[PDB]
């Protein structure tokens, strides 16, 4: 899905920590 590719951006969220 489209939608998922949002979810890619969470992976960010810990990584930009």
């Amino acid at each position: 899905r489209s939608k998922d590719l949002r979810h890619a951006f969470r992976s960010m969220f810990p990584s930009s920590e």
